[PDB]
């Protein structure tokens, strides 16, 4: 498979998923209907999303790792993907909530080749390739944004914080794309719990990272090892090169 | 002045300011065009948005008082609106962001006969009358949670909340429709610094009081006091009956 393919295939399970979803009344988006390979509840938005964006991507050879359904194929690549980020938007017709595909030629992160994420609200579409990072067509690239007094995402505020402002959207993926476009400064997924898991994130952050961008753990290592398992869950700090040393410093 | 005029109005008000605002990219949108008269800039989608509303309202005879321009008309019937709250999203392409108004026979809250709160990205239409709260002409009203386990809305968490999850859409006006409609269970701006302004809250407050809504100052204070100018200031703790005096003891 190719990048180019990837685009194609998510593309196609975007529209998909999409329109199952647009007819799905607040009503019947809300009601849980069973429990997650993820051990989470499944609402009833969650099944039908997964179903579409699985009709596709079964059709095609490759593992693919999700909640609902576990871990699923035998194909040599492998892609993290999520419906539905921010179900809870979704239920509440709150329009922040998107599919999040991330396919890699390996088993880690690190050997990702394409990132993608759609918001199925506003049909707003954000993707990078090994030729940039996009919001609709367009490339976007981080921001400049050299000091902590800046505007922030953040989960979840604890104490004082200099930021220009914080931010919780409810859609990890869809914020690590807000980053990725210069619209935050940085992205901190700081719960100790570690409750991020990689379909939640894989894609967003190389969307990030190819638009320029420091993406690491609370350490600030490399996030390349990271598993396209159920079981693999991270933090995340992410900001550009001349930012992150200072949130690194700042919050620890 | 009437419920039903204001309601038409209001209407009318969004449409041009969606129309004006929806044609500027987001790169015209950022531009700091000037300074409005309540002591922060102007960008050039706040002067779009407040320019096409004053178009539609300074005809009628009501007294306005608004972010831009300050207080502006001859008539009896206040007004407070925000022509554009959620401006910071409205440059960055993140869809929540809302023309605000609330019409009152008075310059105080307690005589407010319309709320209206329209969310110029998506189109979600909030509003209050006597015949009670709706959203895309449907009726709505607050949660019936009690405990501090809820959905919280909040400016800011300086600290450890007990909270089932936390969200800062950065949009006032809108995020009230969210308790409003019991989208969320609890809305909570409980800035230190009492920063809301009237024109953030008027519409919400009455919209919400009317989905069933218990709504007041920080203390617990009523705030039909609260005074249609641009030199009031508002900390606002709202939730349904049994979770709101809950709420007035957890943040004191
Ligand atoms: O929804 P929560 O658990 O309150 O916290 C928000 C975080 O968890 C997630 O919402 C989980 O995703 P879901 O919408 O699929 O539940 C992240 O997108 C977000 O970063
Ligand atoms: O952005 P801050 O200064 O952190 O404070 C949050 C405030 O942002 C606001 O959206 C500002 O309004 P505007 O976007 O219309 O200027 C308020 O609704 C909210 O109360
Ligand atoms: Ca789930
Ligand atoms: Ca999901
Ligand atoms: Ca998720
Ligand atoms: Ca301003
Ligand atoms: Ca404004
Ligand atoms: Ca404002």
């Amino acid at each position: 498979m190719d990048e180019r393919d990837a685009l194609r295939i998510s593309r196609e399970i975007a529209g998909e998923v999409r329109k199952a979803i647009a007819s799905m009344p607040l009503r019947e988006r809300v009601k849980d209907v069973g429990m997650g390979k993820d051990g989470t509840p499944t609402k009833a938005a969650d099944r039908v999303a997964e179903d579409a964006a699985l009709e596709i991507l079964r059709k095609e050879r490759v593992t693919v790792v999700t909640e609902e359904s576990g871990v699923l194929g035998e194909g040599d690549v492998f892609v993290a993907l999520d419906p539905l980020d921010g179900t809870f938007n979704a239920t509440r017709g709150i329009p922040v909530y998107s599919v999040s595909l991330c396919f890699s030629y390996s088993d880690k992160l690190k050997d990702a080749f394409f990132g993608y994420v759609y918001n199925l609200a506003t049909g707003d579409e954000y993707y990078a390739d090994s030729s940039g990072a996009y919001r609709n067509g367009e490339r976007i690239e981080v921001s400049d944004a050299e000091e902590l007094y800046c505007n922030a995402i953040i989960y979840y505020p604890d104490r004082k914080f200099p930021f220009k402002r914080m931010r919780i959207f409810g859609s990890a993926a869809t914020e690590l794309c807000f980053f990725a476009d210069g619209s935050f400064d940085c992205f901190l997924d700081i719960r100790p719990g570690k409750m991020l898991r990689i379909y939640d994130a894989a894609a967003g952050v190389f969307i990030a990272e190819k638009a320029g961008g420091k993406v690491t753990e609370l350490d600030g290592e490399s996030l390349g090892n990271k598993k396209f398992d159920m079981q693999e869950r991270l933090n995340i700090v992410a900001a550009n090169e001349k930012l992150h040393p200072k949130l690194l410093e700042l919050i620890k």
